[PDB]
């Protein structure tokens, strides 16, 4: 009946936070996990530069062959290199893919006695307050360095790896995979194109709102989630209109992590469940799908359940702090909805599934399937109210019309 | 030029959070550091109860001879017992005194090669972003369990130990003393008398406000500080009027830790500097002294410096979020001041140094001394603007009249 709050014990941020790698104690062998993109932009060179500046010599190995939605094959390939190389630090540089991929290798590197076939079956129960295999004695430290703003994976214990010969998406639980250090350096976000600045920027906002109305929300996550929401409405338009705006980028990158610290402990809701499946089926970007769904999900969650429920009031708290009309809970909710629609328009994002290129026959033929899968999504468990599959169908249909 | 944010990697909270000690992995020998008060209330029995419920036998040693403002003699006495007992977990149960005392023993237990005479001279530079002696390989885990709401010491790396044959107060730096686990259980706060509920409750508010206008404030600490401020204005009156109010106690205990997470990284200001010396000289309780000074310190810090300064605007942000009139920065500031005066009155607290029993001759004879010492206080370094000793004299004089 108790609750817990967990984050990386050290988060370094502001520009050139990456320079900590020149100061970080007790590291002689670094295993860098990333993708070809970060290598292309010389971001890996940036990391290696500060390791060279250490008084003692540092041997480094690079693992760049990481694909979106990392597979087990990719993981075990990395583990094999790690076991021969034996790093005392693992540096995950990139988006959610290299982050989750690196976390997975870290697990099997530290626990050679672990089997993936076993992990496939055991599921993440978000009611549990202790890891079966927590961090006790590890041979390598884990440093997360996100390059988007963002997934906030640099503060979570969540690692997901796809199977391919099945294609089921498996979250890895029982093992504690929270990074030892998170380096939130905005210099890595400077180059992000504007249409994904908008996508990733709205996922941060979705993470924070969902974390705030989650049935796991607490005093510790509430303040962080609220702050994240504030920062997005303040600087995401600026970051979009001008990606050279250093202040706007610094704020969004922090908001991404702060939103992460909230949902790492409070989890999410059906918005991500609905977006997971909608985006995988029609190849719609994650944050783009979240924006289309948000107006309709908030209205559903705000609807007092058929009959202690507070989701409607909590949505109004966000409006009230945003300085929006919330004299009553009902209008406060709709104010928040309208603010999000305005923002979405500023970022030139679609506001319907139909606007994305999806037919109405292509959609109606898949809606029952996605609704059922969405319900099955782990994130549904933390939604302020457990929905019927029919509730998710209705939301999807409203989302197709748009708003 | 980078910044960092650090907290205990695991914070357990809500009622019966102490039950984690039955689940906490890899502990066979517990060294409990506390004071006679916690033993009297059976709080130590509560801790020992859950250690017994572990599958494996747990040998426990208790160290209760801890006095307010712990001395080095107390520390080295504890270390000697630890070295013979060899605990794999240290449990600090109590207020700031047993917490700081336990942290100090932990240092010398883990680092037998450390000298206090050496630590006396090296000072806490709050510009540094790496510990000279961080947590790498420790033979004992540190569990902090606060019983007041509170000092928030259960999340800081700050340990202070008095000398007596000198009586200089020495913060211990270079060594990383952040607890591995913080257990914020409101069952330990239920019995706190109401006049100290008010004192400790207002110190939380002082920690949060100072952390928010500190020159070290950042996106991560701002959200936490703001949340803390909200919780106090909402539940501190309730906690005062009725100490059996379980919700009010749970909220204040969380607010204490959340305020801690903010100032652990953002530090404080002259309010604590002024309160440290005022309280040590006239034996005025910490939070009681902070309340008398706050109206006058906020007005000073809000005053635009003689000539990027934002302290005035940030004070108004607190008023605005509190729903107070802040149409302009100037009135927003004064609104916050008035809200604090109202609160102080609800808690039946004094509003002047004279109201505490201090004469006007007893005061005027000491004011230069305290002002000079206040300036010298470490906390002054993080104040939004560096004050002259004369500025601190004026504040002290305004505080004597009251408001
Ligand atoms: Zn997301
Ligand atoms: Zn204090």
């Amino acid at each position: 009946n108790m609750q817990w709050f967990k984050v990386p014990p050290k988060i370094y941020f502001e520009k050139n936070a990456v320079q900590y790698l020149a100061k970080m104690p007790d590291i002689s062998r670094a295993f860098i996990v990333t993708d070809p993109g970060m290598v292309k932009l010389g971001y890996v060179d940036k990391v290696l530069y500060y390791l060279r500046r250490r008084p003692d010599y540092v041997h480094s190995e690079i693992f760049s062959e990481v694909e979106p939605d990392p597979s087990i094959e990719t993981v075990m390939k990395g583990v094999d290199m790690m076991r021969s190389f034996e790093p005392d630090v693992i540096i995950a540089l990139g988006g959610g893919s290299p982050m989750d991929a690196a976390k997975a290798m870290w697990l099997f590197y530290e626990h050679p006695t672990a089997d993936f076939n076993a992990l496939k079956q055991k599921f993440l129960d978000i009611r549990k307050r202790v890891y079966k295999y927590p961090k006790l004695g590890q041979k390598a430290k884990f440093v997360a360095i996100p390059t988007t703003s963002g997934t906030g994976s640099e503060v979570t214990s969540f690692a997901v790896i796809t199977d391919k010969k099945t294609n089921i998406k498996y979250p890895l639980a029982d093992y504690e995979l929270t990074p030892d250090v998170a380096i939130v350096d905005p210099q890595f976000v400077m180059t992000v194109p504007k249409h994904v600045t908008a996508d990733t920027g709205m996922d941060v906002l979705t993470h924070a709102i969902e974390a705030y109305v989650s049935n796991m929300a607490n005093d510790y996550t509430d303040g962080l989630a609220m702050k994240a929401i504030q920062l997005v409405f303040e600087y995401l338009p600026r970051a979009y209109q001008n990606g050279a705006d250093e202040l706007a980028r610094e704020k969004m990158h922090n908001a991404s992590t702060i939103a992460g610290m909230a949902f790492a402990n409070a989890f999410l809701g059906i918005n991500h469940s609905l977006a997971h499946k909608l985006g995988a089926e029609f190849h719609i970007p994650h944050g783009r799908a979240n924006t289309i769904l948000m107006p309709h999900v908030i209205r559903y969650n705000a609807a007092k359940p058929k009959k202690y429920f507070k989701a409607d009031q909590r949505y109004a708290e966000i409006a009230r702090m945003l300085g929006l009309p919330a004299r009553t809970t009902e209008e406060g909710v709709e104010s928040l909805v309208q603010a999000i629609i305005k923002l979405a328009k500023q970022l030139d994002m679609p506001l319907s599934i139909e606007a994305c290129g999806v037919s109405k026959q292509e959609f109606e033929s898949k809606v029952e399937k996605l609704a059922e899968l969405a319900f099955e999504d782990q994130c549904t468990t933390a939604n302020p109210k457990l929905p019927l599959v029919s509730d998710l169908v209705h939301i999807y249909r409203q989302a197709f019309k748009g708003v």
